[PDB]
């Protein structure tokens, strides 16, 4: 879990800059440097600011504390001082890995103007810092400032709460977190201060603190470590509650297998396959479907053999609704189809009429007042929440733990791309895959610190998710340039860290409306099947895209490949980019069994059901248009005429059952895998 290392002695000097940029209006420069290391983030230091000169020399020196394990850069930065806010001229950011420790080493950079710097890393006898390290997240040592009462304003800079104010006079207290390794001070008014070196055994301190004109107040100090447990979990290992729920449920996928595959015997724990539904975006079109795809898998009796269900943006929305009835996955699907194609039908002129748009802003101040960033995000939410359901929708993925209880559904895993990194989302836990840094999802949105809960906040209705999930907005034809007038102007009259707050890395690891980036419309969820300790031996890819059925996937060998992980190689043929078939096979054997399901008219055309030629009166039931203008499924669209809404379903649920050979074909492969 820990790590004990040695921080060093970073001593930086300042000592000229040459050919400084002026001042507007022939006025030469008056300049100063800021010294801001990225791992202190409270911290500056500032030369004296020298007056009218374009080569000065300020000659100073400061120190730090480098922890060697963590990575430092130091961002030095040249300012002309402005007697308004002061104007930057010369930026750099120097990693300080280079640096070696007893050599002293001379830099200049450069990005015409130059600066000159002379840093000296020395060895110090201070005992090790005491981190907790995943080898790509560390989280320094910590520290915590008891201050004890017998307008307060204490303030103790590079500790997250940065300054408390008190206004009592019987019998308060305070506490500070901040890391051990800062060398920082206490600074207490009604401006007395008292020094704390970095990693020493703190004593107890008094200090009486003047008011202006009357008697004094008096304060009890004494720093520690702190008392918080690491609320985050670091590790690149599946959690307890994942590891139980896999035995609860590969005991009914092997209860499940034997009736499908006819089998001899009942299988052992240790050789139940694992299979996975991995699931693409792409809105409305996506959603249906997917609940299209599962409702074949139901039927065939298949869908009781899926361990792990993944899925990004649209496949979510299906997701998030199944998993909010406790034991959809045996209960029969065409409830929530229906619930799906009627709200779908529903015309979305109301969703932006200026009732509706009351109670969202209403829901914003009220969302404001309590301990709430706003963004458009949260708005998104709640309009892709009115257009999902009639109305609020009070559910939680906190709560779609009902539905793993006993091994009753598969571990629904919704992918999300942010700002690029992957953040996975279980009702068990939350958290980026890259930096093996989770939460359970209750603690989702509260306030962190350097791996501790600092401020617990209520859990978000699951709809402010889904819109994390379906995000679509920037953070800046015809007929949705309305609604965004009727939205822009009910709206009128109107920053936000996530749970690795404070954590740092390991060392030796023109204006748009919406998104762009093809990265958040063209992948599947991959990354969840990936994931350390999953070991997936098949996985049934359904892809929603209504061009390129294979790009998603070749964008996962690509993945897989940059990590060293089996995967199958994805060469489809000419014929298959041309006119794709309802199933493709791939397959390094250890590799998962990967069936991949395109979104295509194909046999459905011509056959209203597996196996069974279309009927001249039910022909109008196999032309789906999925390609040409008009096309009801573009992203888009989010209403669906009732009819429309079938023949997508009804093709999905087609192009599965009709693949049922291929995938107990495929599961029979697996079972032999071992
Ligand atoms: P996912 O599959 C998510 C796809 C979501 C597409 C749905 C499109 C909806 C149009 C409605 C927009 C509401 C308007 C909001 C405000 C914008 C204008 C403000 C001035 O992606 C991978
Ligand atoms: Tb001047
Ligand atoms: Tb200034
Ligand atoms: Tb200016
Ligand atoms: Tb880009």
């Amino acid at each position: 879990q820990g790590e004990a290392s040695t921080c060093w002695q970073l001593t930086v000097r300042v000592l000229e800059a040459r050919n400084l940029r002026w001042a507007d209006l022939l006025s030469e420069a008056d300049p100063y440097v800021i010294l801001q290391l990225s791992t202190a983030p409270g911290m500056k230091f500032k030369t004296k600011t020298l007056t009218d000169t374009s080569h000065p020399v300020w000659n100073e020196a400061f120190r730090f504390l480098i922890q060697s394990q963590v990575k430092n850069v130091l961002e030095l930065s040249i300012y002309d001082e402005d007697s308004t806010e002061d104007d930057i001229c010369f930026k750099v950011l120097y990693d300080i890995s280079e640096v070696l420790p007893g050599k002293l080493l001379r830099k200049t950079f450069s990005q015409e103007e130059e600066l000159d710097v002379e840093f000296l890393m020395e060895e110090t006898s201070d005992r090790p810092e005491n981190l907790i390290t995943n080898k790509v997240i560390v989280a320094r040592e910590l520290s915590c400032l008891d201050v004890h009462l017998d307008e307060l304003e204490l303030v103790l800079k590079g500790s997250y709460e940065d300054t408390q104010t008190s206004f009592l006079g019987t019998a308060s207290a305070f506490r500070f977190h901040y890391m051990a390794a800062l060398e920082t001070e206490l600074s207490g008014r009604l401006y007395l201060t008292v020094p704390l070196r970095p990693l020493t055994i703190g004593k107890e301190v008094t200090m009486d603190v003047p008011a202006p004109n009357a008697p004094g107040v008096r304060l009890q100090l004494k720093a520690e470590g702190c008392p918080e447990e690491l609320a985050v979990h670091l590790g690149f290992n599946l959690c307890a509650e994942e590891q139980a729920f896999l035995s609860r449920r590969k005991q009914v996928v092997a209860k499940a297998l034997k009736q499908a595959l006819q089998l001899d015997r009942d299988l052992q724990e240790d050789e139940v396959p694992v299979v996975g539904i991995m699931a693409t975006g792409g809105g409305a079109r996506a959603m249906t479907s997917l609940y299209g795809h599962l409702l074949a898998l139901q039927k065939l009796g298949l869908l009781d053999c899926v361990t792990y269900f993944s899925g990004i943006s649209g496949s979510t929305w299906t997701m998030a609704h199944l998993y909010g009835d406790p034991e959809w996955s045996q209960r029969d699907l065409e409830g929530p189809i229906r619930y799906a194609r009627e709200h779908l039908a529903k015309s979305k002129l109301e969703v932006f009429s200026p009732e509706r748009l009351a109670s969202y802003r209403r829901e914003l101040e009220l969302r404001a007042e309590q301990g709430h960033p706003t963004t458009f995000v949260d708005l998104w939410a709640l309009v892709l929440e009115s257009m999902l359901h009639g109305q609020v929708m009070d559910q939680k993925l906190s709560g779609q733990r009902a539905a793993l209880e006993r091994g009753q559904n598969p571990l629904p895993l919704y992918l999300s791309l942010n700002v690029k990194e992957w953040v996975e989302f279980s009702p068990y836990e939350v958290g980026f895959l890259k930096y093996g840094a989770f939460v359970p999802p209750e603690l989702f949105g509260s306030e962190f610190f350097m791996g501790r809960l600092m401020r617990r906040i209520p859990e978000p209705r699951i709809c402010f998710l889904e819109a994390i999930w379906s995000n679509i907005f920037s953070l800046n034809e015809a007929s949705w340039l309305q609604p965004g007038t009727a939205l822009a102007q009910a709206f009128k009259g109107f920053r936000s860290p996530n749970f690795l707050q404070g954590l740092q890395l390991h060392q030796d690891y023109e204006p748009r409306l919406c998104l762009v980036d093809a990265a958040y419309f063209i992948n599947t969820s991959s990354p969840s099947m990936f994931r350390p300790g999953r070991r997936l031996d098949l996985i049934l890819s359904f892809d929603y895209s209504l061009s390129a059925p294979f790009e998603a996937l070749q964008q996962t060998e690509l993945y897989c490949r940059a990590r060293g992980l089996p995967f199958p190689r994805v060469e489809p043929s000419p014929q298959d980019q041309h006119q794709p078939r309802e199933c493709h096979l791939f397959s390094c054997p250890e590799a998962p069994i990967l069936l991949h399901f395109p979104l295509v008219n194909a046999s459905f055309k011509d056959h209203s059901a597996p196996g069974v030629q279309r009927s001249p009166a039910e022909l109008q039931g196999g032309q789906v248009d999925l390609t040409g203008a008009t096309c009801p499924y573009t992203l888009s669209n989010m209403t669906y005429k009732e009819e429309d809404f079938e023949r997508l379903l009804r093709l999905s649920d087609y192009n599965v059952q009709t693949s049922q050979g291929a995938i107990l074909q495929a599961l029979r492969t697996a079972l032999k895998h071992r």
